[PDB]
Order: structure tokens, then sequence, then C-alpha cells
């Protein structure tokens, strides 16, 4: 009801200087005015489609927090059509900020991607909804596939840290963004049917540019820092990649993507919208189901010779070599016996070692025949099938390495197979979950700068980043940004100490699995630290 | 040889600033204490809650927090409370000295601030408890166990903890809470006795707040932002703000009126609160009428309803949409029936017709013999968000010909009373963007226009919020430590005043949604001084 | 471009620049992520230590303490408990040459990241490690080996390199001292977890960021240190002597199952909401509580009260109607309801707590392919408190009842759960117990109140959702300030502080009622950090 004796007789009971943290002088600031403006800019097929955003005039004193506006088309036709998770960023393959002085800053699509993957609400509006991203089909060849719809894309640069004290100076020079889109292949998930040779030839990217511009009365420019992001792809299956000219870097990211050059990108299944681990798993068990346990009168028809497709006894217990199928299906008509396909998907290099075989995954499948719908309504499902399986290319199954068919689905089944070419894709499987990074050395010039076995470099960059989605990340600066110079690695040229070489020692993925033969490519980000001057006109230069 | 050299700091190679050590500034003296007050009621008999703060050693305060004692809610029916209850109890919150208001906003703006804080609103409340629709089978049965909720009074003297907290120089603080009508705050169905339980209900609150007792305290003035709401006419798709001398920011967004309307929906989906949760909860209602397993056609429909028996083939054509229906395990003396016109809405008899029970391509299920029930299994439609918030008045409007709500009286008996105040858009979620263009004028002069909703994105990337209007923010500037940047007026060329235009998007007349009346809200953030002369006082930034 | 309505706007005051910064030349340093393997010690209680001491590593923050668990092969049921990492802990300390500069109870360190998603989940909680998975074969599988990292969260993190810990040539010990892994795993009878303990050994490695600073400026700085008290089992009050500079107290409450051989009928595993718990209950009461047989049901104890479903569908146990409805059962076979699956009381014509009763609508189709019910929709008024009740004392000597007339199968599935960090006396800390809440600074009363209002203010200023009853006594940010504190008055005797509270009762005649209770009590004083002769801390009095 109000403060208590006992706190009154422990104050009153000021010799001593204090900081008012009770009140504070409320300081003037500089006088401005902010403004959202939007550009349309210009489309250029050098066949690259390349969108540049000129900003030229004399009142845009100083600008930050780009947004980059996509008008996607009504897609209509036949076939299943669904857009990759955050088709915006999808969409980029680089951004460039350029002054008369050249480029001020830029950034690869994969990276910009990377740096916005901690904020849901950038992704959001990317965009990620069941309407965008869940497969959908088109019936006939007027039929709608996909509505008309704007995604927008938050170009995040150095220039958005400390909102006003960051962004970027424009001294009466002009500046020009220039986004590069990535091809429209990419960022579409889509099956045989759908005519992508008609929607590549009539998809244009419709880019809008937005940005708060601010226009200031008698701004006193200041010089600053930016760190520019400079990425390195290592060959084929090399476990190396090497950054030369290192001379200032406040961080160095490694990672691995997959390579599906050796493939045709063609996939079992694919979740939609839904994008968890078990999402993943739960399509791909759901597409398999269909050909696993056939309810039929007489051996099931349809499948290929190579297709073991055996009676399920009384027991319900089914054998395959050391595994144990039980299958018990409820109502199942008198005319009709229950069928298991024992070698559904299977892989060997050798033809009596190891085999990899999806039906032995199964321990359990259980549910009720359905007279009405003449259809199995599956229940209960006993596996073992992880993210790694849902992420084998169909390529691999019927490779030449394959001593067998080794694809035994039905032609129905093998007609639902998806095209990914999600250009942002890292490890072995859709999710990143597998780290098949056994051991990482970081070399600057010949010393070993760092060495890691488990990837604690990645869980330091998501406890200091907030992010659950982090690469094993050397950072070199704790300095807060902006208000301080950033803290880097710094070269020593005659010692040969100018190089970041990267080795890795991948996991051998265990024995025989066919995610073995997924061709990887090392990534290595390091980001260099430049002065930014703002003498005449917009100028960068990399500290050396 | 497998081993790699283990060496320490590889990549090491004037005034510096020190960032490895601080010198720790000793603060102003004080001890914090919270403090709770029991206040006054008062009662177009409207609750009220005084609450006086007077005590010469409560030199500062921030956090104010309401508590509220909700009771059992015994007898018959459907009840359930709103998601974060205690946040549309609030109709207004006013704080004030001996010279007047200091601050104060509407409860809506209130609640809109404390969207973004998910800890909040869970206090409010929101659970499974008191949000599920409970159903009372006994006069006498408990449908809601008694209840305390916590509203967090967000004020702006919570930015900066002790930095931004309201000195009381050495004056009488009052806040007022005044509450909405118990009726806002419900969901019910008609045989739920509102009519007793609205006679009986009453507010119980408790005010929270953390009081500072400060030694020789220093006392700066300092700025304070108010918020200022204008709501425009029905209908009318423009509002102005007058005497706009020093705005920090300006929101637009939508609120529909239901005042055309009984305020009755089909269904709610009760604590589940996603766009599907409301879609299943909708399909699921409209499940036992859409498709009947019955000995003979099915009775207790309108004459209205056109109720089809399906073919050996499953399917169903309702003019262009097919219907499959598959129930497994129909006793031979019963068929399998299609509701095929279920809802449905036309302006003219030969015009299109929005029909639900084209809304569904695929009906899978199996028929108990035990209950005597179809458990249905897997449903395909297209169901949206909008046919979940359509009112069901609207359906049987006198804008349509047909009946047009052809469900049985038991279905119709579920309906339920949905008067949250807190609704935006068209829709429960404010999902559908239905402004297609926005125009803002200082003065007569365009400050700003846009065709899609840019300022929205700029308002959830700003503010890291997934729940954000369109809005243009002038104060780029840090709080507290700075004043506040401004748009600032010119009243000898007219700019002291802020006007708003939407276009709005366009849709078919023969929607029962088309019908449903909106309201354009403005909101704008007017700068204050805060001075301490002989009390606190706050004066207009002109 | 800017319209011209914003250009008019605005085309002898000091203004400060918001457009730019002299960006300032930082003290040189470097940083690095430095991993150090430890020395295991064996209550035979398992103590790691890691010695820092390194001529470049000037200052150091943000440890990591990362955990091997081994594969688990064998027969039977075992999981991980959710946040494992965190619950390997009992305690941390950080230590120089001249003591003890900073250390925690593995609770107080879990409290204080409970609101860190990120470092729980590198704890880990995954389906991988927290569902309870099963061995059918001696040398099958049961857990994949696994790494686990664990966030210890320390004060000199708060502002980075501001805040760090520096080493003054000293050589500085972390010392974690861990729980017996009875506590981190939940298992079936079945599960061998004598030889388990017996092999089973922690494999740590301690990581942090290590700072090489050129010519360190150090400044005394100031540390806040957790001090726990926890009350005497079931006594509503504790105290905390000796306070003199405390910047909070808080206070909350532990089950103690000592008086139980800690099994439970159900757990959820992975997925840990409060529904989630109750789902996994229902569903394992399921299979004895409506049974299809032919002919009365064999294998339940004499005691066990099996009642034929009428026609109607509807079985009445007292007050209590229960609608049983089975498709597609058999001819020669019947509904059976089990009337009293649990039941407990104190006297035997009186009050029964009976969970059959906590049932009023159960319907499903029996499956002749596999001879189960499978079980559809389920109306029942269960709740997280029946959940967390352990087996023990539905059998104790108090019920004058059996009470546990479930089947030998369903008896044989109970789980053993050790979690040490367990709060109130429910699984998800649901239900609130503590009435009213009294705290005194000497003899005077320094707050009071009923409603969790202190829990509330917790959650809002720590943004947390999992908050205890506290009281905060420093506003002031950290680092840059010396923190605002409750401050003693040794002669007129404030120099303690005592908490005394109420519980609510549940009644006699619920097994809750004779769960074990503890009081909490967390305290923080403040210290000043000296580096003068080696790192030092000193009591502020």
């Amino acid at each position: 009801g109000a403060m208590n004796n006992t706190i009154i007789n422990s104050l009153i009971g000021d010799s001593i200087k204090r900081s008012n943290v009770f009140a504070v002088d409320s300081q003037i600031p500089t006088l401005y005015m902010p403004q959202y403006i939007s550009l349309s800019g210009v489309m250029t097929n050098d066949n690259q489609a390349i969108a540049s955003f000129e900003i030229r005039d004399q009142y845009i004193t100083a600008l930050n927090h780009l947004v980059l506006s996509l008008e996607l088309p009504e897609v209509k036709g036949m076939g299943r059509f669904g857009y990759v998770p955050y088709v915006g960023y999808k969409c980029i393959n680089h951004v460039s900020i350029s002054s008369c002085n050249g480029v001020i800053w830029e950034i690869e699509g994969e990276e910009l991607y990377n740096n916005c993957i901690n904020n849901t609400i950038a992704l959001k509006h990317s965009g990620y909804s069941s309407e965008l991203n869940d497969i959908s089909i088109g019936l006939t060849p007027n039929d709608t596939i996909k509505e008309p719809s704007t995604v927008y894309v938050y170009i995040k640069t150095p220039f958005d840290v400390e909102d006003t004290f960051s962004s970027l100076k424009l001294s009466d020079s002009k500046i020009t963004v220039t986004v590069t889109f990535n091809p429209v292949s990419d960022i579409v998930i889509r099956d045989s049917s759908f005519d992508f040779e008609t929607f590549n030839k009539e998809f244009v990217y419709v880019p809008e540019l937005s940005f708060i511009g601010y226009m200031v009365k008698n701004v006193q420019i200041k010089p600053s820092f930016i760190e520019k992001p400079r990425r390195v792809i290592g060959q084929i299956n090399q476990p190396t990649a090497t950054v030369t000219e290192v001379h200032a870097a406040t961080s160095l990211s490694v990672y691995t993507k997959p390579y599906y050059g050796n493939t045709d990108n063609k996939f079992i299944s694919y979740p939609g919208y839904s994008q968890d681990e078990k999402d993943y798993i739960d399509a791909y068990v759901s597409r398999l189901l269909d050909d696993l346990v056939i309810v039929s009168d007489g051996p099931p028809t349809g499948y290929p010779e190579s297709a073991e497709i055996v009676e399920v006894p009384e027991d319900g217990i089914v054998s395959i070599q050391d595994a144990d199928v039980y299958v018990k299906i409820d109502n199942v008509p008198d005319n009709m016996s229950v069928y298991l396909h024992t070698n559904l998907l299977m892989f060997g290099t050798r033809k009596n070692s190891f085999i990899y075989n999806i039906s032995k995954k199964f321990s359990a499948i259980t549910g009720t025949y359905s007279d009405a719908t003449k259809r199995t309504i599956f229940a209960h499902i006993s596996h073992s099938i992880n993210i790694i399986d849902t992420s084998i290319p169909v390529s691999l199954w019927t490779s030449q390495r394959n001593v067998y068919n080794g694809d035994n689905r039905s032609a129905e089944s093998k007609a639902k197979d998806l095209f990914i070419n999600d250009p942002f894709i890292k490890g072995i499987d859709f999710k990143n979950k597998t780290d098949i990074i056994s051991r990482l050395e970081v070399r600057f010039g010949n010393d070993v700068l760092y060495s890691e076995n488990g990837p604690i470099s990645r869980i330091y960059n998501e406890l200091l980043t907030k992010s659950n989605n982090g690469t094993r990340t050397l950072t070199f600066n704790f300095t807060p940004k902006i208000f301080f110079r950033p803290t880097t690695i710094t070269a020593n040229v005659s010692r040969g100490k100018d190089k970041l070489s990267v080795r890795v020692v991948y996991s051998t993925m265990g024995v025989n699995h066919p995610i073995y033969y997924v061709q990887k490519q090392l990534v290595v980000v390091c980001n260099d630290l430049y002065k930014v001057s703002y003498d005449q006109g917009v100028s960068i230069t990399k500290i050396m």
C-alpha cells in the first residue's frame, strides 16, 4: 500500500559523488527527417537477370534498411508446383552497392540469407507460407496452381546495425544498387508433368527497391569501417579451400554444400511449408507406404521384376535378413492378401557385401483396409527413417555404382518425384542436421590458427548470435560495432601469412550409405575489414 | 603422424579506449519496492477503478501491473474467455496528478503496444483453462474455475528503468482504469444465461507497481509520447488527426464493425489460435450436417436444403464442383447423403452463388454402429480464414435471395457470440490485407503514399514484430537520452494536421464478407514536455 | 526521391551527432576459442578440474562444457532427461590462489539459463536423447553416442570484453561437480542400471573465449555471487544469514521423493507440454481401463473391480458416469471397464481418489488383426498432478486400498525419474502451492504477498516464462555502475533475510498431499573484485 519502515530506515540512516540514474539531460539530436522511398529500376539480361537502382538526390543525405519487393506471377497449368521456403532470399544471386568510386559493399545471395537466417520476421516476409511453399497440383491446362503474390526481401547491410549512426551517407554522390537474380529453376519445386519450359520462357523478375532515406540538415560526416563478406568454394569433393589476400579479417565461417550435378536433381518427396525434420521424414514415409504394403488379390502387378513382394505370414512377421517387419492390416477382403515389398529401394557397391535397403528400416506397419475407397488407411508406423533418407537424390538409387536395380517403386510413385534445385542447401541433408565434418583445421600462412573435432565453433556462433542455425565460425571481433574500430587477425606477408587455408576430415558416412556418393563442396567465408571515407564521394579501402 | 599443433592467438601481429575494464559509477541511492493497491470501484454503468498513490517516500515509479480476479462460472451452456482476456477488459487507462493527465491510452492501443510481449500476453491470460469453450451440463456445474490474470500496463516510464521512471514531485498520482463491458471478454452460446452472469459479474482489480524510495533525487525535465487515436465513420476510408505539432509516429489499421449483426459465428477454435485451428474448428462444425448417414432422406433440415444421395461412384456434382464422399461400414438399411447447399449466398436469383458445400472436394470416414456417428478421417477442402470469420447474420441477410443457412437446428444452437473488442481487418487473424493504397497528408500536401504495405513491412522489421501495422516512424533517435525527432507543424501554412485516406480492395458482391462494415483507425503519438516545477505536469510541444 | 513537404519542413543550438561517430581505437587484443580436457576425481562424486594459465591468456569469458554421452546398449527402456547437460551439473566453482572468485549450484545455473532456448537446445533436447528408447536384445543399441554443450553462464559474459574475467598472472581453476548418472536417466526395471552405473563415466571438456590483451589496464569491479539455502523437508521457513549487500532474493519449492522408489507410471519424453504429459499418462492407463475380453478379464489383482459395460454404454462409479463404446467387438467378447484402476483413501467408507472416475467418455474400435482396442476419442479430467504422482504413494501404508490395480504388464512399464531440477509438486511446476510469502530483514517485514505478483515481475523484467517469486533490489545497469543493494544495519540486527510461506493444501485423501516439499531461498551477494596480488573477491559490508 506504501513504502515499508524497514526500507525508509535503511536509506535516511550524501557525502559521495553519485551518477544520476533517475534523470538524464535529453540531448538535442541532428535535425533530420526520414522517408520510405521506393524505386522501380532497370532490368537487363547480359542471360542472367540483373536489376539496377540509382539513388541520386541532393536531399537524401543518408540511407539504410534496403528491402527488395518481388512480384510473383499467377502459375497456371498441369502438374505439381511449389516455391522453395524463403523464395525471396533464394532469388538473389548477388547484391552490390556502388558509387562513382566503385563497390562500397557487396554480398553473395547465400551469405545475405545466412546473415538473415536468425531474423524470423525477414524470413517470413521473404516469404514462407502454405500458399507459396506447399506443393500445389494443376489438374487442367487452365487450372491455377499458384495465385500471384508479392514477397519482401530484407537486404541486411552493415548500415542497419546502429540505425542513423551506421547509415550509408551519400556525399552528393550517386549510389547504384545492383541485384543479380538466380535462374527461376532454383526457386521452384516441380514434378515432370509441370511445363517448366514454358514457365521459364514466360517468367520475369519484377523487382522494386525500398529504403529508409534521411534528409539531414548540416550533416557532420566522420570516417567509418565496414566488413565485406568474401566467399570461396572448394573443388568438388576436395576437403580443402583457401582464401587468399587475408590482411584484416574480423571473422571466418566454414560449411559444406552438396553438389547435385551428377544427378537429375529429383527426390522422392518434399514436405512443403511444414519444414521440421519430422515433416521431411513423414512426407517420405507417406510416399513409400503405397508401394510398401499392398492389399491385393494375388501377387501385386506393376512392379519391376527385380521387386521382391512377399505375402505376409499369419504371424505378421516378414524377415528381410536380420530385420523383422511386423505388418497387420484389418478388414482385408477374403479374396485378398497383405503383401510386403521387401526391397523397395536397395543399394550396394558389391553383390554379396552390405545392402542399404529402405524396406529394412520399418519394424511395424498397422492399419485398416477401406472397402469404400479400396485403400489401406495406415494407423501406426514404427520405423527408423531419418533426414538423410529423404535427402537421397533418386539418381543415386539407380546409379552405375549400384549392383541392384535398385528403385523398385511403381511407375505411379516415380512420376510423383520432385525436382528440387534450392540454391542454399548445406551439408548432405535438407535440414543440414548431419554434421559431416569430423575435424576442422584452419591455417593462417603455415601456422595452425585453429583446430577442432566437434563443432564447438558452431556452438559459440549460435550462442553469441542467438541463432539456432549457425555455422562453424571463428570470430576475432568482440568490440561493439560502429563506436569502435573492429578487431582483426592481421597478415604478415613476408612470412607468407596472408592466406587462410581450411582443411577438413569428412565423416565416412558409416558403412555403405548411398549418401556417401553425394558430391560435397567446402565453403569458406571470410569477412574483410574496409575503411569507408566520404572525402570526394563514398569510397572504401581494404585494410592492409 | 596425425597430431596438429595446438597454438594460441597465431593470427595476432597510440590512445586506446579500454574495452576490458570500466569505472563502476556509484548510482543515486535508492531502494525499490513492489507496492500493491486496492482501488475504489464506480459505475453508462461503465466500471471504473481508481488508485491513488500518495506517499512521501515513493519518489518514482514504473512497471504498472493490474491484477484481475475472475469469478467461478457456474451453470448450463457454453462459455469461454477471449484470448488475452485481461487486455480485452481494458477500455482506457489514465495516469493523473493534481495538474491533470500525465499519460493515458485506449485499451486497444495498450494491447497493440504489448502484442510482441509473449510473457505479458500469457499473464493476461491465455490458456486452455480460460480460453477453451467449456460446457456446463447442470445448473450447479462449474464451467470455469476462479482465476487471477495480470495485465502489464506498459507505459513510457519503463523504457530505461529508473532513468525513464515517473517522478512524483511529492504529488498525488491517480491511476484510473475504465473497463469494457464483460460482454466483450466472454465467448458464449444462447444456452448460457448471460443475463444473470452480466447482472452478477464485477471487476475485482488490484494495481501493483515498482516504487523507488530515492535519497536526494535530482530531477531533470523530460519528454513523453502520448498515443492519440481517431476512429473514422462506419465505411468511411478517411480519418483526420487535428492539431499535430510534434508527432513521433503515425499508425493506420482497420477494424470490422459488427453492429449490422447479432455477433454470432458458427465456430471458434478456443485456446488453439493458429489460422489452421480456426479453419479446422469450422470444418468440424459443418461436417455433421454436410455428410449424413441416414435410413431414407435426412429429416430436420429446412425445405431450402438440397440433400442428395451419393452415387455408387462417390462423386456428387454441385454445378462445376465435384465432391468425392466415401464412408466405410454404412449399414445396409442406410445411405450416404451430401448437403449440397449448407451455406449459400447470392444477390440475384441468376447471379454467382457462394456455396460453402462447393468448398469440399473429398470427404472420407467410417460409420460407427456403436455411437451411431460418422467418424471422419481425411477431408479435402478449400475453406479459408475469411469463411470462419463470417457472422451468421450475413449469411441470412436481406441482400441474399436464398435462405441461406440450411444447417440443422442442433448446429445453429451451437453458434457462439464473439464480441472481442480488438479484432482488426475482416477476419479473426487479420490475415487478409484490405488496404490497397494509403495516402498520408500533412495539411494538404502528400507526406507519404504507398500501394503495397511497405510501411507495415518496415514496422515489423524495425520492431521485430509479426503483428505490425502500416506505420510512419519519424523518430529513429534513441529514446530518453535524446529529445525525440518529430514531424513539426507550420500553422501559418496550414501544416498542423494529419489526414489519412485509404483505398480498400475490391471483391465480389456475392461473398458474405463483402457486407462487413469497416472502420479506419489512425493513431498519432504526440510529443509532450514533462515538467516538475509544482508537482508533475505535461505540456504539448507546439 | 524525398517529397517537397519534407524538404520545406527542414530547409545557435548545440546538436549531438546521430549520423556519425568517431570510431574509437580499442585495447589491442586477440580472442581464441580454447578447449581443455580436465582431470577426473571421485560419495564417489565425479569432479572435473580445469586449470587455466598461459602467459598470453590475459582475460576470459563464455565457458561451455562439452559432454560425451556413451553408446547405451542392452535390453529395456532408457532415455535422458530434457536439458541433460544442465542436469549433470551439481556445482561449478571458479577459483584463484586467493580462493573462490565465483561459484554456483547446478540448479541455479540452469535457472539462470532457462530463458536461453539456444543454450537449452545445446544441452540437449531432442527426440534422439529424450524419447524413451527400447532395447530388444543384449547387444541392441538403445542410444547412439552423442555430444552435449552446457553454456556455463557467468557474470563475465554480460558486457563481453568489459565484464570478462582478468587473470593477473594467476592460475584459474574451474571445478565441475557432477550429479550421479541416476539423476539424468529415465529407465524401467528391465534396463540393467547396475551395470550402466558401474561402467558410466563423465567425459567433459571445457571451452572458453580467451583474450590475449596487450597492456591491459585493469580496474576494480563488482560481481554478484548466488547463495542458496534449502529449508528442512516440509518446513515453510528458511533463513539466509549475514546479508549485508544483496542484489536480489528468490524463493521457490522443490518436491522431495525420498519416501518413494522414484517410479512414475509415465513420461512423455521429448514432447514436454502439459498436454503431452497428460496424453502419455492417459495412453498408459487405457489398455487396463477398457478391456475387450471373452468372459471376465484375467491377470488383474483380486482388489480390481472390472465391470461389464451395459447395452446403454454407461457405467456408474458412485457419482461418476463413464460412457464406453467400442466398435467391431467380436460376438464371443464383451466390453469391460476397470472401475478402480488406481484408488486412494486414508479411511474405508470415506472419500476415494479414483483415477477411473476421471474418465467420462471412451470410444474406440477393436482390431481383430492385432487383438487390441484402437482408442479414438477420450473425454477425461486428468491433470498434470495425476501424471506427477509417484507409484509409491498409490500403494503407501496410509492407503487402506490395494490401490494400484493395473496389470503386471503395465506396472513393468513404470519409469524411474530422478530429474534433479523439478520445482513445485508436478513435472511442469504448473500448480502454485505458495498461498502467501513473507520476507523479513532482521525482524521487520521487508515484503509480503498472497498472489505471486513477485513472480509476474520476475517474468516481465527477465523476459522469462519460467520465473520464481523474486525480490530485485538492483534496477541499475550492470558493469557500468556499482549495483544497488539491500544494505545491512548490524547494530539494529538487520543482517539476515527470513522467508516464511503458507502452503496451499491439497486434501489428505489426494496421493499428492504426501509429496514432500523443500523451501529454496536464493540470495545474491555483492562482492568487490580486485586484481592486486592475483584475482580475489571481498564481501561488501
